[PDB]
């Protein structure tokens, strides 16, 4: 026994140090202030009424007339504070917003032969083949002439109804309110939005001097082929200026120290079994995170490029995307670095009995999870075919899955289930609740419960 | 052993092909766009304020004055966009809406003898015997003279307080707003709604050229015998024009291939046990679906009849109804086609132990399901007699059943339970929660748990 | 065996007939229309804004100024429809509403000695000893002179802050709006509400000729000793005129047939064990219900007393109360009549195993229910002392009990728990959820589970 | 056996008396009236709209302009009822409110070297080192000159973004509305709030003569370094004048009697065992509560000091703080006094089998609670790093813990989880629900279930 404990103790001390270094690094990413940074930003643009005479938020656009009322009203009064603007007196506006639109060709769809005398034209769903590249209206520059994703230094974006290319027709919005109002009013009078539009984007970014963060804003308004409007938004905080405080220089030392542990674990793996799989997972995700972290040092040259002329649009689109992907993988590595503690938790005959239960159980939990999810996904596809054209909570097959988890827990919206289909709605709900929650979910309890008393009946004797 | 595994494997390959054909066919019915088609429609007619000076939605009518304010206001501005109208610039209005009312005779009920000097008349709940067929008001046309369900090409409808005949008094609404306003104002000035009205219906339909769907609208406003008003609505998508894209012509090949599989399974069943019951259920439901699918081709001639003169009401009532019944049965066939996968899932000693648990358990789960539902329905009938005259969530014996499932899951409205009856409300809630959720629901759990360890203790030894 | 089955079958046939007669009698009490009767009533008086320039409902009074705005505004426009009034064109107003107030004496409490130079008077909480009986203001009749509970034909009422006597100062409101406005404005100008008030009541009643029901309305507005206002309401349906239709005359035969069954069971019991306890409970509650039914036939003469002069308040207060008590007891008899079906449900070796589980288990479930409820009520008293001065959901020891059931199920209001006390709120919630829901609630399940496998291990061998 | 029972009976009889005396004491401090005292107070200041024109509550400030609109508007109309003021006609305003602010130095933070030509200054997060002590503006007394926490008789306060010193810049608000409006307007015109503000406090107190309580009010408005505003409030009832009624004089005897029990139990425990641990807990907390109660008798001289000249701010801040801490420890001692009943509950072979289950189980429940909370806290840190900058329900690591308990119970806000991160949101929610609720939580079930059948299999034989 002792010679195994003597190597395990050195691994445990090494691992507690590795855990502590990553926890210090990742607590160093944020302060409670940063939620209020984005909350105060989003309430100014989203939750201010579109006009002083109107009930609608930007969260509640329904037409091109609402979108013009927003972009002439609530947007401009959010951006331009009385040259410079600070969107609150603490937070500097970085120069110049941008508007971009994406558009579809007239006649890009098959009108049925019976209707062609009555309906002259149609415009498809947005796609790279239906996308429109011809110049239109008065043709006075980039608002009315197409430019590609590569010409515009842009990237493809995931909307609600479609993914969208980084390309389009675009305008840069001036330093001040009176200039920008004349620009947006010129687009409106020239009918810059019409039948062919399928999205618009409004982008800008802001710097907080007091806690040293950049917040990058995207507003995306989609214009479905069914008619109507769908608004959406992003407000992303970034720490582009890496180090300024003594605490940043301490994090910079931990950031170097983390690479020594990752190198040590890469060598130990160079020198089949769940802990070895989890070691590879932790190491690979850490190497990916370090690769993104290193790549971000050259992406930060976009800030150096911007600071030569603050009449340019600050293209922090890629920086925000890779900060999000870094934060995503940092959060996931922290999670797996906690799960590995279960290698060491086996202190005594209680902890080893609990951990032996989970590993001996997982064979049957996996078998029953497939068996459960066939029935759950059959219910998801039943729900999608019955309610998916009526109920927001079921509008996509993805939402059918998430809503069926909400219903099993107790977050239920039964009034809209029944109003969508008075015959199948109650039958679906009643049978889903009965077969999932009163019957099938209790199989997990049976599997776990019998495995635990099995394991305890062995460890009482081994 | 080998020959049985090989014949089962040929059935499994045949079944995976059948499954994939039906999954392709039913994914072919819809796109995420279609929810936004009905959402953008319903928000225009339902959620727009009834008048610019008022707070009420069509969802919140409460009087004949609200209904006239709606039909002179929010309705007309939803229908007529500035001859033709597109209900959004993408969706064509098919010619002509229709208004229909159903009505009850004066003196169709027994006034108590003690009150006949004070109350001169009464008007019953709507029924086929209380229904009024006499001409009234100025008698100028079909708005003031009765016509039968068969004269009107209609069908009987399920409302909230009653089912309703397709018959009645009716008017067709003209091509444009100024014509329709003069028609509706003429009905209002002649007092076309009075003591005897028990429902009105407003019907119309629309076509989306961009994704090739019709949408059929019913608004039903009921006028209960208690006084007051109850609004309700339907917005139904329809794919009447079967095939136009290469993907539709591919789906048409899958539609023929599905008939060959159903023929194969009909012959195999012609050439007592749950899989045989499920095999018959899948076959019969698929034969009914194919029958409705064929009958719908005869019904689609109603579109060809309409397109000769677009100054006429498009009677897609039956097409919408049979599309709903087709979607209803199709969704249910998909569900049972997924459940049949369990005929083949017995890959190994884990999967056979899980499937053997459910079949060996279901005997005792059915016994306890009766025993549970006696107590549950006793509580449902207690709740209906105590709260049914006070609380919306218990306003019918059907609502009581669904609300008691919501309460067991934790979707609860306890403040209105107590305000309805301060003595029995808390007693009902407390005892229901204690006896159902803390006690009786755990019997299912005990039955399953003991069955699983029984089955596992056998399959460890057999 | 056979000689036992032959008597049990005759008891079962007798019991199914008794069950059906009672179920017919209680289905005879209601139609789905009756929910809409009370809903349409309550929305007119409660949910209409207090004044056209105001945001408050009667559900949202907060001052005597709101109460005068309601009683001069929304009340009068709800009652008087343009002599007679129909509260909707279907429902007759029975003559005359009544206003009553209850009041407390000046100096009915002990002002501290340190404060008597600064505070000249105090007025206690309402009680029968603090209650005020002196005439005040101009003393022009019953509005300004006290009359007792017996003088006024009244009864004691259960409010929110206190129970109230049926006594007080009172006024009868006239047949028409212009008369009633002059009466209420005279009370307002004479300052009829002042610091001494502790409640007002506004009472009236209504008749629906179309489904033959009366509705009796109480509005109670309480005026707490803390300052402020608490509104509350009752709308109660009544079937005073019992028999008019062929279905009522059928129910009148069922009503007599039910008395024959109760006589038969009284004799059988005159000719220690749970079924015998349940048999006595059903018989006693049925005899109490028949007694209340017979007493209500004598009370119904109040309608005959009213119908001589409809310029008088219809005192249906007792009829509404005894109908509520009849509905309360009838619903409970129906519940126990369903539970007695378990005396016969033992058809087979599955049903007898399920019923033997509950009877053999209940010994230990009762022991653990006490043991659980000591901890639950300790948490209820902890919550009452910490949150009960801050959070509505804990504002009484009864609310604490009902809210803790809601939290165990999943209906949670955690934001207000934390805002009331940022230190103990999270500690209370976290420990309550952990010890009740993750730990103690699983003891009921463990007791049931082990009892079931015990009972099944015997019935496999006996 | 008998000689153990005869001494245990004397302990039980002594303990029931101790229990009853404490329960009488804690009921004696409170009534359901007190919830309506704080509710009627808070609705006047918080829920009244900020002006006659604006929609915002004090609960919904977002700028210095909202704060000035509140303090010139909704505050003053809540305080000064038409010399004296009663905040409802029952509740006297004690003299004089106070406004205090806390402030940070210009240049107290490191502006990055790249930006110093563009951004002239920054102001840090509030801390005792960044705090500003210099006199500013016109310097006309205590509003414009700093005073220490000790000079101001104050204490340090726990806000939302920070703890705050009791020090600062302050003004005492006059007896009447016209005076107080001129004071607040003078601060507004002199720009008393600016870039450097990090909190303001508005404090006052009130007396209810009718139920003999003081209520002490704090309003705290924070001004984060991100720009924007965060409002918060406290309304605390106090029984400072201890005894006046015969019921208070009865409680004064119980309050002395309680000390004889605490002395008896101090002696008995002075003359490893869990019941002795619980005895030490009950005794120490009771001695601490008695110490706080005795200290509060000396603190009540602050009322006697205030009553000499009411043109002064009543500093009931410490009295309110210690009354809250007394209520906290009183509620907790009541809770542990209920738990000690489990010493005596062992009446019979059912109760001793239930109590033997919980003590024999707790070894493994502690082991698994550590094992569960590693995974739960890993998910908490994952959620904090992903959603914490976007979602209010995750805006701190403490909020993440409480929200994850709400989600396990079925209080869910899934729409905002997905809108914050469309990739990781659904993955986090789905895996959290699956691994916590369908899997890991059910280990607690397995532990308890197997322990109960173990203990019962022993007590069937011992």
């Amino acid at each position: 026994r002792e010679k195994y404990l003597k190597s395990v103790l050195r691994e445990l001390v090494t691992y507690l140090l590795f855990l502590i270094v990553l926890c210090i690094l990742t607590y160093g990413m944020m302060s409670s202030n940063v939620y209020y940074y984005t909350r105060m930003m989003s309430q100014l643009f989203l939750d201010t009424p579109v006009s002083k005479t109107e009930k609608t938020n930007f969260k509640t656009l329904s037409s091109m007339e609402d979108f013009w009322k927003f972009t002439e009203g609530s947007l401009l009064d959010g951006l331009y504070w009385k040259n410079r603007s600070f969107i609150f007196y603490e937070n500097l506006l970085l120069g110049v917003p941008r508007i971009r639109q994406l558009r579809v060709r007239n006649g890009s769809c098959s009108i049925p032969q019976d209707l062609r005398d009555e309906i002259k034209e149609c415009y498809d769903v947005y796609s790279v083949s239906s996308e429109d590249r011809a110049p239109f209206g008065p043709r006075n520059g980039t608002a009315w002439i197409y430019t590609s994703e590569k010409d515009l230094n842009g990237s493809s974006h995931w909307g609600i109804i479609a993914t969208y290319s980084g390309a389009g027709y675009y305008l840069d919005l001036s330093r001040t309110r009176e200039e920008t109002a004349a620009q947006v009013a010129s687009l409106k009078k020239n009918v810059w939005l019409d039948r062919g539009t399928r999205a618009t984007f409004i982008d800008f970014s802001v710097y907080n001097a007091n806690i040293n963060l950049f917040c990058v804003v995207r507003l995306l308004v989609e214009f479905p082929a069914t008619g109507g409007v769908i608004p959406s938004w992003q407000f992303q905080p970034l720490k582009l200026i890496r180090y300024v405080t003594t605490f940043d220089f301490f994090l910079a030392a931990c950031e170097i120290i983390f690479c020594f542990f990752i190198f040590y674990y890469v060598v130990e793996e160079i020198l089949r079994s769940f802990w070895n799989c989890l070691d590879v997972v932790i190491v690979v995700l850490s190497v990916v995170a370090i690769g993104i972290n290193i790549y971000r040092t050259s992406n930060v040259e976009v800030l150096l490029q911007f600071l030569e002329d603050q009449n340019t649009f600050p293209n922090f689109e890629h920086l925000a995307y890779w900060q999000i992907q870094f934060n995503n993988i940092a959060a996931v590595t922290v999670f797996f670095v906690w799960i590995k503690l279960f290698k060491f938790i086996n202190f005594n005959r209680t902890m080893s009995q609990l951990s032996t239960t989970m590993s001996r159980c997982a064979k049957d939990l996996f078998g029953f999870a497939i068996m459960f999810f066939i029935i759950f996904l059959a219910y998801a596809q039943l729900a999608y075919l019955v309610f998916g054209t009526q109920v927001d909570d079921f509008s996509t097959f993805q939402e059918c899955i998430f809503t069926q988890f909400c219903i099993i827990l107790g977050d239920i919206n039964f009034a809209e289930i029944e109003e969508a289909n008075r015959v199948l709605g109650p039958i679906y709900f009643t049978t889903f609740v009965f077969f999932m929650f009163f019957i099938l979910l209790n199989m997990f309890l049976a599997i776990i419960n019998d495995t635990y008393s099995e394991v305890k009946s062995d460890l009482a004797q081994q």
